[PDB]
């Protein structure tokens, strides 16, 4: 020895760089919403950002198919799951002529956050299909006069499960069923995710204001629907090195 | 007496809390755009936020049906109201083969703002179908070189009508016809609405910068189209406790 | 002489006002993305703003037709260019049953920025069809762990061509082919464009924070598709006084 210590060190320096770079304010943080349907389809929305990642999905995007991801025949609605159906979700007995639950009404979601993130600061907000603020403990959806838009329960960090990649925690995942218990049966969502900062300077304001504001919407949002989770994982999540928890509880 | 003063006080404390909570920076402010069509349909877009509410609608969303709200048959365009029609709106005599005015070209809008709002600061901006800045006094739509994006007339507060809920003013509404007089015949819109602050600390910046920026897009936008105003009011506005001025000038 | 010096001066004052107004923080800055298709179609997206203009397009909007601009028959997808096709773009050999290259997959884009702009500060970011960060020098699309979201090469100013209107430079244009050389063959994009400031006060923060943040999304985005560049120029760009470089290298 040591014949190849230089090659070894270079590989180590490469591994260190790539792993620690996640801490840079100029690396990416990822937020993925994965919607699950009773036919096995998963619909994926993936947002990226540097300092802040914020977004929402209304019922038009929570359902499948939709204008973003039509079905194989190019349809953005299914018979009996169109406007009349949506009206029956907005208001109890306010519908006409539709399936009671849509094949395209998701039954659960996985919310995955990855990167060097201020985990404690993550907000995930649930609303009813009409935009009413939904709260836990079965009080129903709140009106606009009574609705607290920033509730204690939006802070989901403690319920998120750590997802590891090699020896580091790469992200966290929250799995929830849409059953009117821990989330609405027909929810819409908003979320905010924030960069973990390694110093005290506020990079969302001051000399950083211009780029902070621009960064909110200057990264494309990826979306598609996959026939099943198996295909989604091999063709999207794995190659992007995005951690994901599968239907069996395993990190993949 | 007084046998039930405690129950009375508790109800009073409940009523006070819910009514005054609108003043909290963490309550919701609502902006609703209601588009009216000559077949009686109303198309609703409802934005919510805490400190700032901002948004826009281009012609693709000003018209009905569209990708957000297809018609009962799942169509996002009507024959003779498709691309050729849109081209004829963008530029005078720039179309081919389309209805002169679309059944799905709205004839009026109600712009409703509700919550504890800095009313004086509200902006509503009108643009032509091509994105040209539209100004009052019939000068036409302005080019990009001449277009003032923040005009005196964007400040619509004085033209808005107060809408009361019980003994308090809950919101304000502005009704306008799309007739090239007080608004374009084929408009597109942008708006900004701002929280009324009860103190001097700037919650859009400084220590509040990160959440201020995130809040711009972290609440889902509700949208649907209803067969008529009557149905919209009973199934959406009333239950959400959103004030709304009906076709007869009444607050409902 | 001079019989009409007053009329002359007034016209000169008018010309000076309109030309210099571009420098006002309350004038408009324009960003236009023009996508080019092998059937001659051009698809236009035009954003406006005062201090900052930021945005993105994912594959659903990079392609033609789409939910924003259906084809003449109202279709938002073409056979063999639907979900299966998109899957084959997201991941090599991850598709089934689709055209190898879509008629609706653009082959090039012109990115045009106009107004009083901090030219040096412009960012244009390229990503693959899966949202992977794309870098020059053929290293492929980067994973999320390794992806630098703000790279040196995002600063495209030096590659942009100046476009003049009369005696002033009105904007700059960047033309690029989607050929895996200087941009991805199947790209998605994000961009940030910033106001040139004539003073040192930061109008993206401080006392300007509230309007700065609101301005990010309070101007409608114009979009349409035109049968060819000739028609687009005469019916949209020319009347808006938006500079544009045609297929022959001429400013029009």
């Amino acid at each position: 020895h040591g014949l190849d210590d230089a090659q070894y060190l270079q590989q180590k320096a490469h591994n260190k760089r790539i792993s620690e770079f996640r801490s840079s304010s100029n690396s990416g943080i990822n937020v993925t919403v994965v919607l699950k349907y009773t036919n096995g389809v998963v619909q994926v929305y993936n947002w990226q950002g540097t300092e802040v990642i914020a977004g929402s999905l209304n019922r038009q995007l929570m359902k499948f198919p939709n204008y973003m991801n039509p079905d194989k025949h190019g349809r953005i609605e299914w018979p009996g799951e169109g406007v009349e159906h949506q009206h029956g979700l907005i208001r109890s007995n306010g519908g006409n002529g539709s399936y009671d639950i849509g094949a395209g009404d998701p039954y659960a979601m996985q919310f995955i956050v990855q990167g060097s993130v201020d985990w404690n600061a993550t907000r995930l907000r649930f609303f009813g299909p009409d935009g009413s603020r939904w709260m836990p403990d079965d009080q129903g959806g709140a009106s606009v006069r009574a609705g607290l838009l920033n509730a204690a329960e939006d802070i989901i960090n403690s319920k998120m499960q750590p997802l590891y990649f090699c020896d580091r925690m790469a992200g966290k995942s929250y799995y929830v069923r849409f059953d009117d218990k821990y989330a609405p049966r027909f929810p819409t969502i908003g979320f905010e995710v924030y960069r973990y900062r390694v110093g005290a300077t506020n990079e969302m304001g001051g000399e950083s204001a211009r780029t902070a504001v621009a960064s909110l919407i200057s990264f494309p949002t990826f979306s598609t629907a996959y026939v099943n989770e198996k295909v989604a994982v091999e063709n999207f999540f794995q190659p992007r090195e995005l951690v994901y928890q599968n239907s069996y509880g395993y990190t993949v």
